[PDB]
C-alpha cells in the first residue's frame, strides 16, 4: 500500500480529522512542508557546524555589527565579506533577500508575470520542466516522488513545530536537546523538563 | 472585489480562501466582534493618552474595595466624577448599574427579551437602521458601500485589539507607549529587538 | 424540550459555534467526555486524598523511584507496595499499563478483532451489549439518559480545560484554588490573581 | 504474507539449509521450542523476581537441601516452606514430569483418553482450555506458535551463550547492554576476551 502511516494524501482521500473543504490547502501544504524541509535542515545543520540555536541565530546579524554571521559557515575559509570591511550588513543582506525572494514568490503566485517561455503555469506546485535539470521526474515514477515528497513535506513541518515548542520549553536549541536526549534517554525528555517546570515554573 | 481590495472577502462577497463562510450567524458575529473591537481599541487608545495607564492595568483601579482611583481620570473634566469630598463611583456600584444597562441592552439587542420599542427594529441584523442611525448616514451614502466600510473597519480594529493584547503580554508596556518607543527609534525598537532581549522572559 | 441549553445534541439540531464537522467528531466527542470524566474525577480525588497537585502528581512514580504512591491512598489498610522493597519500580506499572489500556483501545475501535464476538459492532457511540451490566438505564428512555451523559461530557471536558489552565495559571491545584476562591472570593480571584500577576508579570 | 521470515515451516515447503524427510523433527521442533519458552520466560520471571542468574539458580539447591527458593519469590503471601528438601521435591517433580512425558507421547495409558493421539503435538481437544483454538482460525496461530517457538529457542541458546561467555546473566547482561550499548557488546566482552583471554 501507499500512504499507510495516517489518513491520506489531499491527492487522494479525505482527512480523517479536517473536512479538507478548501482545495487551495493541497499547494498550500507543498510550500508549507518544502519550506519547514529547508528550515529544519538549517537548523540541523547550523547548530552542528557553529554551535548557536536557529532562534538566535538572528541576533548575529542586526543593523549594527551584522559581522557576526561573516565566516560562520563550515569551511568557507574565506568569510562571507572580508574581515575589518564590515560589509556582512543587515540592509543589505535583507535588501537582495527582499528583491530576489519578492522575485521568485511573484513569478511563482502571478504577481508579475513569469520571465520564462516554456509553459509554467501559475499555482502548480509542480512544474517540472524547467525544475528538473536532471531529469529525475520522468525517470522515475512521478506520482510515487510527489508522496515521498508529501511524506517529507508533513514530516518536516512537524519537525519544526517540535523544534520550535522545544526552543520554547528547553530555551536550548535542537540539536543539544536530541544529544542531551541520546546521552540520558530518561533523565532528558519533556515529562523530565516538566519535572524542572519547563524553565519557568 | 472591485470595492474590497483587501486580502480576505466580505460575508457575501465571494468565498474566503482559507476558513470559507459557513453560517450567517459567523458574519452577524464579525460585524458585532468588531464593533466592539473598535470601541476597545479607541478606548484603549484614548485612556492612556489622557493619563497615561495601559488598559490591561486599568482594571484593578477599580476593586470592590476602593475604586476612588477611577475617579477624575478623564483629562479635561470640569468637575469630579462623584463628590470630591467621598468620591461614590465604587466597583459593586458601577457593577450593578452596568450589569443592569447591558445586560437590558444585549437582550434587547438579540430579541430575547421583548423589545421596548417595538419600532420595527428586526434583532439579528447588524445594521439595525432605526434610532440606531438617527443621523440616517446611510440613508444619504451609499449602503453597501458603507457597509463594506464598516467590514475593513470591524477587521482592522480587531487585528488591531489582537495586536494591543500580543503586545501587552510580550513587553507589558502600553500600546502608545510601544507606539511612541518605535516612532522614537523603529529599526532598534520593534518585535524582533524585543525578540532578541526575550520578551521580558528569556 | 430535551437539551434546552446553549447548544444542541449531534443527533438534532447543528452546532451553534463550530461546524459540526463529521460523524467521526459526533462519536469522538463522546469518548473525550468519558476520558474527561475520569481525570477530572482523578484530579479532584487525588487532591483531596493526598493534598498534592494532580499535574506535579506525575513526579511521584519515577523510573529511578515510585515508591511515593505506595501510600498515597486514603484510607488504605496498608501500602500497595511493601514499602521496604519498592517493587513497582515504575517500569511493572508502565508495561502493564500500556499493554491493558493499547489492547482495549484495540477492542474498542477494532484495530483487532473483539474477543467477545456477542454482535457489538465497533465504533459504536454506546454499544451497551456488555458495557451495560446493571441494565438500569438500558431500560426506559434511553435517549434522555445518554442526553444525560452527553451534557456530563461537555461538562467534563470544559472542566479539565479550565482545571489545565487555571493550574497553568497558578500552579498550587485545583481544589487549593478552589479552598482559595470559597474562602474569600471578592480578595481571591481570576481578575485579583491577574492583577497581582498569575505567576508572571 | 505468512512466515515471510527466512525459510519455510515444516508442514509446507523445504527449508532452506537442512533438508529432511521425517516428520518426527517436525513434530520435534514444536515441542524443543514450546520447553524453550517456558525456560526463557522463567528466565526473565526468575531472574528479577529474585535477583540471580538461572545458572546459579540450578546450584541454589542441593541434593541435602533445598530451602533457598522459601520466601524467594517475589510478593510470596507465604512461603512455599512452612520439608525444604531438594529430594522431597525431586522426587515428585520426577514423577509428576516423567508422568507427563509419558501420557503426551504413549508410554503409558492418557489419564483422560478424550482422543487425544499422543502423536499429535496440537490436541486441543483437552488443550487450549480458552479455546482460543475455535475462536480464530487455526492455521495462522500455528503460525504464531512456533515463530515464536524458534525465537525462544534461538534466545536460549544465546541466552545460554552468554551465560558461559560473561557469566553476569542474560538480564544483566541486558542492563549491561541498554546502559552503554557502544562499549558493551559481544565484541567489547570479546576484547577483554570473555574472562579466558
Ligand atoms: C573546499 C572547501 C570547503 C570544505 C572542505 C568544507 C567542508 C565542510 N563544510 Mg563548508 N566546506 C567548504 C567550503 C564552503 N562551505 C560552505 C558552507 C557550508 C554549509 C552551508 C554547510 C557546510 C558543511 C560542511 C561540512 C560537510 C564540512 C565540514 C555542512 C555541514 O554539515 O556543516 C557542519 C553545511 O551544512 N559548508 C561554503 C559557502 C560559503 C563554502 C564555500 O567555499
Ligand atoms: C470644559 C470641559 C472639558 C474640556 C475642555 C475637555 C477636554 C479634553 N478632554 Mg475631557 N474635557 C472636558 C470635560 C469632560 N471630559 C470628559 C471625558 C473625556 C473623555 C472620555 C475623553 C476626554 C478627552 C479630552 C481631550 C480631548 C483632546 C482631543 O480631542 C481634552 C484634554 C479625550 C482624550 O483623552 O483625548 C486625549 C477622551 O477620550 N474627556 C467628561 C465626561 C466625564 C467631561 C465632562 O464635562
Ligand atoms: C468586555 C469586557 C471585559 C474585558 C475583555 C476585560 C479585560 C480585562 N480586565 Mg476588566 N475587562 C472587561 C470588563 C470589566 N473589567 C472590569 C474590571 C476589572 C478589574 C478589577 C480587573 C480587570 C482585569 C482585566 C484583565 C484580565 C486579564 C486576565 O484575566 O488574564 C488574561 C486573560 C486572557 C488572555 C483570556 C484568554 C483584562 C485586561 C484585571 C487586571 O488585569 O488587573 C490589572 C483586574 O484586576 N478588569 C469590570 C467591572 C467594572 C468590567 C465590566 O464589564
Ligand atoms: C498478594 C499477592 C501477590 C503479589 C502482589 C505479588 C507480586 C508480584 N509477583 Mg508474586 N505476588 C503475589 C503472590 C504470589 N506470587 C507468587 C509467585 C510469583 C512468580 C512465579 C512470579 C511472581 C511475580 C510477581 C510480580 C508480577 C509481575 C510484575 C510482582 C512483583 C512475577 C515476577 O516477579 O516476575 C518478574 C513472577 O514471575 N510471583 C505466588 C506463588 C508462590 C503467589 C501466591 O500467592
Ligand atoms: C471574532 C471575530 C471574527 C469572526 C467571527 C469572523 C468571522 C468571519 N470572517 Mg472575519 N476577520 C477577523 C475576525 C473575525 N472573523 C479578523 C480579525 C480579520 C483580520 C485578520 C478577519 C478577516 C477576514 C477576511 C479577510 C475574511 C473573513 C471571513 C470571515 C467568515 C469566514 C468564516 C470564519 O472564519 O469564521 C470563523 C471565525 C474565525 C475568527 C476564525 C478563527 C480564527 C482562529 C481561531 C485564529 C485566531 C487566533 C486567536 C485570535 C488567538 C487569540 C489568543 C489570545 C486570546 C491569547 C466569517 C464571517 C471571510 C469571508 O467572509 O469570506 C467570504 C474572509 O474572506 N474575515
Ligand atoms: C455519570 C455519568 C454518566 C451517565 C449517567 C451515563 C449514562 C449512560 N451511559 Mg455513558 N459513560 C460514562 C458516564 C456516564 N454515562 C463514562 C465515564 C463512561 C466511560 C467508562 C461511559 C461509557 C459508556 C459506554 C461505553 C456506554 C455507556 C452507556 C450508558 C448508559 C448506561 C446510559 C445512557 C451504555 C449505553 O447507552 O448502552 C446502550 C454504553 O454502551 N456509557
Ligand atoms: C466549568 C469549569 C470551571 C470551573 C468550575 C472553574 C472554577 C474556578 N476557577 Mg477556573 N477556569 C476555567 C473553567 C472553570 N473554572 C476556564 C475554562 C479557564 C480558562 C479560560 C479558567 C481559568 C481560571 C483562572 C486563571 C483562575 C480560575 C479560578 C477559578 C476559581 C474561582 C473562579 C474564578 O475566579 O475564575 C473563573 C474564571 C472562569 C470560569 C473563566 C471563564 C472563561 C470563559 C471563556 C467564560 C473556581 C474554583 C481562579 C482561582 O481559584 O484563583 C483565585 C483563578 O485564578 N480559573
Ligand atoms: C506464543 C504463545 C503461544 C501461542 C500463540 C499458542 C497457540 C496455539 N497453541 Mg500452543 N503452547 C504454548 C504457547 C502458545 N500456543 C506453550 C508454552 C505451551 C506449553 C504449555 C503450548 C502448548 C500447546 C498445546 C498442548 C496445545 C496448544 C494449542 C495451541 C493452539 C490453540 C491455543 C494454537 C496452535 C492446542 C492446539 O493447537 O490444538 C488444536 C494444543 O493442543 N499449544
Ligand atoms: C535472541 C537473540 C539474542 C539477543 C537479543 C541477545 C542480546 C544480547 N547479547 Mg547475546 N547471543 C545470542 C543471542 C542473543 N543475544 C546468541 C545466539 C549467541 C551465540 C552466538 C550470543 C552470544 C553472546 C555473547 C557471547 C555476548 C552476547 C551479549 C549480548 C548483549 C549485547 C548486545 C548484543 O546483542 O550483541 C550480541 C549479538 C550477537 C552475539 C549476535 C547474535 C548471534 C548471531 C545472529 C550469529 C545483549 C544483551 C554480550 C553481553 O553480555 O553484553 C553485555 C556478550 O558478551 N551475546
Ligand atoms: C533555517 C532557519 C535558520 C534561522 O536560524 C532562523 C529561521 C527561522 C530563519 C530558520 C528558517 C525556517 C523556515 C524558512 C521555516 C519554514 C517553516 C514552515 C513553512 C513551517 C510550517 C509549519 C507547519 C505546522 C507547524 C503545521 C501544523 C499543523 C498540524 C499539526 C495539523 C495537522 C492536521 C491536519 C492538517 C490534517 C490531519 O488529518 C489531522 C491533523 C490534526 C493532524
Amino acid at each position: 500500500d501507499i500512504y499507510p502511516e495516517f489518513g491520506t494524501y489531499p491527492g487522494g482521500g479525505e482527512s480523517p480529522i479536517i473536512p479538507f473543504g478548501s482545495e487551495k490547502n493541497a499547494e498550500r501544504e507543498v510550500i508549507h512542508g518544502r519550506w519547514a524541509m529547508l528550515g529544519v535542515t538549517g537548523a540541523w545543520a547550523a547548530e552542528n557546524g557553529t554551535g548557536i540555536p536557529w532562534f538566535t541565530a538572528g541576533t548575529l546579524c542586526t543593523p549594527d555589527d551584522c559581522t557576526a554571521v561573516a565566516d560562520k559557515f563550515p569551511g568557507a575559509v574565506a568569510p562571507l565579506a572580508p574581515e575589518g570591511s564590515g560589509y556582512p550588513s543587515f540592509w543589505n543582506v535583507l535588501i537582495i533577500e527582499i528583491v530576489l525572494v519578492g522575485a521568485a514568490e511573484a513569478y511563482r503566485t502571478g504577481i508579475s508575470d513569469s520571465p520564462f517561455d516554456d509553459g509554467l503555469t501559475v499555482g502548480d506546485v509542480n512544474p517540472g520542466g524547467r525544475f528538473d535539470p536532471l531529469g529525475l521526474a520522468e525517470s522515475g515514477d512521478l506520482e510515487e516522488l510527489k508522496i515521498k515528497e508529501l511524506k517529507h513535506c508533513r514530516l518536516s513541518m512537524f519537525a519544526w513545530l517540535g523544534c520550535i515548542f522545544q526552543a520554547l520549553a528547553t530555551q536550548e536549541g535542537p540539536i543539544a536537546n536530541w544529544q542531551s536526549h541520546v546521552a540520558d534517554p530518561v533523565h532528558s525528555n519533556v515529562l523530565t523538563n516538566a519535572a524542572k517546570g519547563f524553565g519557568f515554573y
